[PDB]
C-alpha cells in the first residue's frame, strides 16, 4: 500500500516515540484541511504548544506534509512559528509548535479597522520573515490573514506552511496549483513556472484585506474569481480613500501581473511605507482580549 510505504517515509524524518507521553488536556482549537489544532500541555515544564494532527488517510497532497516537516524543521526566525517536533502517532502526523495566545489576524480584520502604523508592523514582519524564506528557496505559497499569528503582545509570525515548497538553483521554479484561490497570485492560477513572487501578490491581496476586510471577489466563486484573477487587472482597493499615498504605493509593487517587475521581499523591506510601522504594544489594542 502506498499508505504503509508514506508511514515508513515519515518515520526517517519524524521524531522517535509516543508525544502522548508528555503532552496532556488536548483543547481543540482548530479545524480544516482534515487535520485538528489542539493545544497541550507539556508534562515535563507546564509550558503551552500546539499540536497539529492530520490524518494521513485523509489528504489531497500528502508530499505537502513532507515540506511542512522537512523544511521548517530546526527553522528559527522570530516571525515565524516554530516547530519544535513531529511524530507519527498510528495514521495521524502531529507537528508539534509553538503556541501564539494572539489567535489569527483574521479575527482582527473581520471585526475591528486596523490603521496603517499596525498594518505596517504587520507587514514588516511578513517581510521581514519572507526575505529570509526566499533566500532559502522556500515559498509559503499560502500568505494571508489566517497564516498570521500573534502573541499577547502583539508579535507577528507567519504561520501554515502546509502548503510551502523549497526552489534551488537547479530547480528554481513550481508549477503545481496550490493556494486558497482569492489569494492566488496571476501566474500561479495561468499554471506557469512560477518562484518566490507569488508570496509578493498574496500579501499584496492580504494588505487589500487588512483596509478593506475581505479579498477582491470575495462574493464570487472560487473558480470564477480565480478566472478574473487571471483575466483582469490588478484589483484595486474598495477603501481607496482610507489609504494613505505611500500605503498605495507600496501596494502598487506588490500587485502586479508580470512575476518580473514584481518586488521582492527584500527590496520591499527598504520602502518607506514600513517606516510607518510600530511596535508589537501598537498591535496589542487590534487584540480580541480587549477592545
Ligand atoms: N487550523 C488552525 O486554526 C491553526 C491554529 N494554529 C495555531 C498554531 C499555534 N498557535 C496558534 N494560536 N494557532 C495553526 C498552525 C498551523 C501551522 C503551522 C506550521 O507550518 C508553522 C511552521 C512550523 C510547522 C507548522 C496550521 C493551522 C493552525
Amino acid at each position: 500500500s502506498s499508505h504503509e510505504q508514506f508511514r515508513a517515509a515519515l518515520q526517517l524524518v519524524v521524531d522517535p516515540g509516543d508525544p502522548r507521553s508528555y503532552l496532556d488536556n488536548f483543547i481543540k482549537i482548530g479545524e480544516g484541511s482534515t487535520g485538528i489544532v489542539c493545544i497541550a500541555t507539556v508534562r515535563s515544564s507546564g509550558k503551552l504548544v500546539a499540536v497539529k494532527k492530520m490524518d494521513l488517510r485523509k489528504q489531497q497532497r500528502r508530499e505537502l506534509l513532507f515540506n511542512e516537516v522537512v523544511i521548517m524543521r530546526d527553522y528559527q526566525h522570530e516571525n515565524v512559528v516554530e516547530m519544535y517536533n513531529s511524530y507519527l502517532v498510528g495514521d495521524e502526523l502531529w507537528v508539534v509548535m509553538e503556541f501564539l495566545e494572539g489567535g489569527a489576524l483574521t479575527d482582527i480584520v473581520t471585526h475591528t479597522r486596523m490603521n496603517e502604523e499596525q498594518i505596517a508592523a504587520v507587514c514588516l514582519a511578513v517581510l521581514q520573515a519572507l526575505s529570509v524564506l526566499h533566500a532559502q528557496g522556500v515559498i509559503h505559497r499560502d500568505i494571508k490573514s489566517d497564516s498570521i499569528l500573534l502573541t499577547h503582545d502583539g508579535r507577528v509570525k507567519l504561520s501554515d506552511f502546509g502548503f510551502c515548497a523549497q526552489v534551488s538553483k537547479e530547480v528554481p521554479r513550481r508549477k503545481s496549483l496550490v493556494g486558497t484561490p482569492y489569494w492566488m497570485a496571476p501566474e500561479l492560477i495561468s499554471r506557469l513556472p512560477y518562484g518566490p513572487e507569488v508570496d509578493i501578490w498574496s500579501l499584496g491581496i492580504m494588505v487589500i484585506e487588512m483596509v478593506d476586510g475581505e479579498p477582491p471577489y470575495f462574493n464570487e466563486p472560487p473558480l470564477k474569481a480565480m478566472k478574473m484573477i487571471r483575466d483582469n487587472l490588478p484589483p484595486r482597493l474598495k477603501n481607496l480613500h482610507k489609504v494613505s499615498p505611500s500605503l498605495k504605493g507600496f501596494l502598487d509593487r506588490l500587485l502586479v501581473r508580470d512575476p518580473a517587475q514584481r518586488a521582492t521581499a527584500a527590496e520591499l523591506l527598504k520602502h518607506p511605507f514600513l517606516a510607518k510601522a510600530g511596535p508589537p504594544a501598537s498591535i496589542v489594542p487590534l487584540m480580541r482580549q480587549n477592545r
